[PDB]
């Protein structure tokens, strides 16, 4: 196996999380911008 990285541009500023869609990162950040 010789594969590189995922190439996913939209990455979390707090996690190792990445996605191919800006709105998927937007939903992920709603958990970082507030709670309870
Ligand atoms: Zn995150």
């Amino acid at each position: 196996g010789s594969s590189g990285s995922s190439g996913k541009p939209y990455k979390c500023p707090q996690c190792s999380y990445a996605s191919a869609i800006k709105a998927n990162l937007n939903v992920h950040l709603r958990k970082h911008t507030g709670e309870k």
